[PDB]
């Protein structure tokens, strides 16, 4: 099962580039797309090496980079341009689709901060559900007239994208000043590319459990509505050190409340005899709170680092606190609704997200059923 | 068994002149008709070396080309003048026939869109009179134009024992999509790639398909459904090539099902994963065939010329070729309501309707009777 990526706007093409650098570094792949001398299945992302990239100004500098051999501002205008090149761009997708053995998903790297890609992102997801109804789509959207373009794409992402990994630049810059002391764009993305790289540690390296993209998502997302995730990455030393440093709100990449499911990926060679002990100490101290209705647990799996390149770890969670972020956005909309052909699509968009904000607040009650 | 080819009209000359150039280089033959020193069977098309061609103001363009030592617009004008030189051009074909050991076919290259239309209609009629046992394959090219086009189809549906369609419209797309031309001097380069790779099994002898009648009788089941379309992917295993040939993006054509498929693999691919891919194509069901008769897919390998990497060509007998006719049939009636007997056009009109009905009847589970 092969995976293919799409990068839109200025943001998606930037972080996706460094995502291609860091991933190409994990394997023994020279910048010139040639294997050097110097186990790891490199066929899911690379096709004989050629990466399955689809890039939609900065592209000129991208080819000017040493990795050349590796291949308006409104929302409606971003949606219009996507319609003007409907068939022209789509041929690239189809020829890459069936030319591949068995497509599994569609990784989408894009921003919703008022860019032409933000609309461009809204269009592709509509058609991706039109043509291929049996193909999962994952999107690593990133959060910041900015209220407008933000709340609109949320209307499409809640019914087309079967998964989503949110990344807000606000909580990122807090990490930038504190533990890197920058006071730039190419500076914060250094850590962002790290999150995505380790996010697919269980895919590029074979393991027992979770050997496919449906193996990770099916456990966390309980319903096609509550389909929002957050990430964590602690190394910036035993197992009880990792999981305890992950649950802190100082590390989460997000600006009652409880968890639904957690996933912790350990990449080190740590002694696996103590992984159950760390699970006991986290329970007894009661450092995290779960749902009361159904039995919700925390899962951990192991894998191995790139031998070419120390204990790392990733935390993936579905927290109902993500509802607060939306409330920050939609509140700005009502304020911009009273201050400034039909303006009816903006109505149903505001309408459908307010159903989602109702769906989260209802999950925290012991009687969420019915 | 030798195959004497014919070239009519500006189209037939240009494709044939560039067909020979593709063949002369694929063998160790200098344009001076002299073998270069630098196994491949070359007697079918060449006579010990001279090509067996009978051409018919572009001729001067060939006589000035470095290959000089190798040899109106009405359909009625083509059929009329062809009758005035009945004895002239048949003197050449006859003297070229008996000089050959045992004649096998007449590969005729002409475009149905000026004089090549009316003259070719005359030849395909006259050949069946004198030569009743000679196959007549034609590499016809699809584009008053609706008139001259369909009139040739009257003859091409009862005389030509085979026909390979190559429409300029679908070619122009591939010229624009993957070549970005915007020219005749470029699209013919693709045509010459299709014509040369079509007879790769005759010039390179293998297990089977050592004669033209071996490639014909396999695909064409009945004397009427004798229209074939082509597919050429290289513009890597056998599964990579087989999957690309069945995509509608590669076919040179602008319910529906196949009748017979022949795959030509000109690579050095080991002959062990040939059955595995065919096994896989059946599983994923990338193509469907006729329900009435047993239809199977055939694959053939060959060897690339060392004097000149995996390629692939597919000979297809698809029912969707009936669509190209309807476009001609449609525009005819429009010109029939817009303006010594004018009966030949109506008689030709009837027989084309019999053909299209036969195609749409071929996709029925009761095509028999
Ligand atoms: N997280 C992150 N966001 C970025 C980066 N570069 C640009 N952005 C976001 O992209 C937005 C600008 O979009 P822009 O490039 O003008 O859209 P385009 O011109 O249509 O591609 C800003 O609001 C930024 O928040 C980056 O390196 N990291
Ligand atoms: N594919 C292809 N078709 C051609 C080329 N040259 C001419 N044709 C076709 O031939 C037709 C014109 O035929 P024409 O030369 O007038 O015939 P003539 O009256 O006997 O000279 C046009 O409709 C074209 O479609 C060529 O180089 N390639």
């Amino acid at each position: 099962r092969e995976i293919i990526t799409l990068q839109l706007g200025q943001c998606g093409n930037q972080i996706g580039f460094e995502f291609w650098k860091q991933l190409c570094a994990e394997h023994g792949i020279s910048p010139e797309a040639i294997v050097e001398e110097f186990t790891d299945r490199k066929d899911v992302f690379f096709y004989q090496y050629i990466p399955r990239a689809v890039l939609l100004r900065v592209i000129h500098s991208i080819l000017n980079s040493p990795y050349a051999k590796l291949y308006g501002n409104n929302w409606a205008s971003g949606f219009s341009q996507g319609e003007k090149i409907h068939e022209d761009i789509f041929d690239i997708i189809d020829r890459e689709a069936d030319g591949s053995d068995s497509l599994e998903g569609f990784v989408l790297c894009h921003s919703i901060a008022g860019g032409t890609g933000s609309g461009l992102g809204s269009y592709l997801l509509e058609r991706l559900n039109d043509r291929y109804p049996k193909k999962l789509v994952q999107t690593y959207s990133v959060f910041p007239v900015q209220p407008y373009n933000s709340l609109l794409t949320l209307k499409r992402l809640t019914q087309n994208a079967d998964c989503l990994v949110v990344l807000d630049n606000t909580a990122l810059n807090r990490i930038a000043t504190d533990r890197l002391h920058i006071q730039s764009f190419s500076q914060i993305n250094q850590l962002v590319s790290t999150i995505m790289s380790a996010s697919t540690t269980t895919l590029r390296y074979p393991g027992y459990m979770n050997n496919d993209l449906i193996g990770l998502i099916a456990s966390l997302i309980p319903t096609p509505r509550l389909h929002f995730l957050m990430t964590g990455y602690t190394p910036l030393t035993t197992v009880l050190d990792v999981m305890r440093r992950l649950l802190q709100p100082k590390n989460v990449m997000v600006s009652n409340h409880c968890y639904i499911a957690i996933l912790n990926i350990i990449q080190g060679e740590v002694d696996p005899t103590q992984v159950h002990k760390s699970l006991q100490r986290i329970r007894e101290r009661k450092l995290a709170n779960f749902i009361p209705w159904g039995p919700a647990s925390i899962q951990v799996a192991l894998s191995r680092k790139s031998p070419y390149l120390r204990v790392s770890g990733l935390m993936m969670a579905n927290h109902t606190s993500i509802s607060s972020l939306f409330e920050r956005t939609c509140r700005q909309y009502d304020k911009l609704r009273k201050r400034e052909d039909n303006f009816d699509e903006m109505d149903t968009s505001r309408e459908i997200v307010q159903q989602l904000i109702d769906e989260y607040h209802a999950a925290t009650r012991p009687d969420y059923i019915s």
